[PDB]
């Protein structure tokens, strides 16, 4: 969970694969930093962004290599999206650790998502009451379909 969705990577892979026509893998400093701008970032020809562009290099690259790879980017990327989710990633991950199962216990998906963002999750969650239940098991396969905390929306 707290991860990228499967929209999200396919612009984050997109963006580096139209700057990186040569499909280096890598770009430079600048590149990167104008890529950044077509997902809707502030950091360009900005003081402001070129303030937290300067953290931005020293963490893709601190061998000062002057280039940064999709995978470095997206090292960052991972710190930022810590406390954000959307009900794409946190379904489409359930079924990865509950494959093995029907349904999903709030101790696993507090494995997914350790914060209050699990509490959040907890309180839309289908509870169940199958034979292999146990007091926080909670049927994520059915969340997919039904949901109580909005349930006068």
């Amino acid at each position: 969970g707290s991860s990228i969705s499967q929209e999200q990577m396919n612009e984050f892979r997109a963006s580096f694969n139209h700057f990186d026509r040569d499909h280096s893998g890598t770009l430079g400093p600048e590149e990167f930093k104008a890529c950044l701008i077509s997902l809707g970032y502030d950091i360009g020809n900005d003081p402001q962004g070129e303030a937290e562009f300067a953290r931005i290099m020293s963490i893709v690259d601190p061998n000062r290599l002057g280039v940064v790879t999709f995978q470095a980017f997206i090292d960052f990327m991972s710190r930022e999206t810590a406390d954000t989710d959307t009900a794409d990633q946190v379904m489409a991950s359930f079924k990865i650790l509950a494959g093995d199962k029907n349904y999903i216990t709030m101790d696993e998906l507090r494995r997914e998502l350790p914060p209050d963002q699990a509490e959040y999750c907890i309180a839309r969650m289908a509870p169940y009451t199958g034979p292999d239940s146990v007091p926080g098991a909670l049927d994520y396969m059915s969340f997919s379909t039904a949901l109580y905390g909005e349930s006068d929306l």
